[PDB]
């Protein structure tokens, strides 16, 4: 059972155990994957209200795995759920990149991962 | 330990156990919470290429809890991760409504839930 949750407001991780077996975390909100497996990356990025962003810079969020883009997301400054099921390997780094971090409202913005268990049953 | 994933191409649920204690799933892709707790609702909704769009409806995806919309998402027909962390109660029906079923590439489109453990360990 391995899961972590980073709240950007406080810059703290919350975790299943004191020293999780599956991941290491950093206080800038990056993770390193210690256990290869199927992971669910999740989170919600809250944009600053668009009336307050006075140029034409798009609201963009990317999740990286090492130096590869796992996904690129953009909407018109509306709340953005992120992530999905990804196959990760020991040693992989996961981190988010923002078009501009001034777009991001720290309060209630969060992200993390959960090591998924196998799902061998089907109906 | 309780997780389910619905694959829209096959209309099958993939599950941690033969009869998950935490949730009831049905073959229309809906589900019902059996165990009160913190849940991570997740998924990715993949739109077809814009050149196949027949109708004039915008790309909108909603998650309902019982009869009220819980989450409303929309973009310019791009990949759409859904969900986030929500407190749900025994009895809550969770399901998805799309603006137009034709908008969806069933192949890589999935959603489901995981009952979340507590994350008591901080920093």
């Amino acid at each position: 059972s391995c899961m972590v949750k980073f709240e950007l407001s406080s810059s703290k991780w919350h975790m299943t155990s004191p020293k999780p077996h599956c991941v290491n975390t950093t206080s800038d909100g990056k993770l390193k994957i210690l256990q290869s497996g199927t992971y669910l990356i999740y989170g919600q990025v809250i944009p600053v209200d668009k009336k307050y962003i006075k140029d034409n810079a798009p609201f963009v969020v990317q999740i990286y795995k090492k130096n590869d883009v796992l996904q690129t997301l953009m909407n018109d400054f509306q709340i953005l759920p992120i992530g999905g099921v990804y196959e990760l390997h020991a040693g992989d780094n996961i981190y988010l990149k923002f078009n501009s971090k001034d777009h991001i409202q720290k309060t209630n913005t969060y992200w993390g991962i959960i090591l998924m268990p196998d799902l061998p049953f089907i109906s």
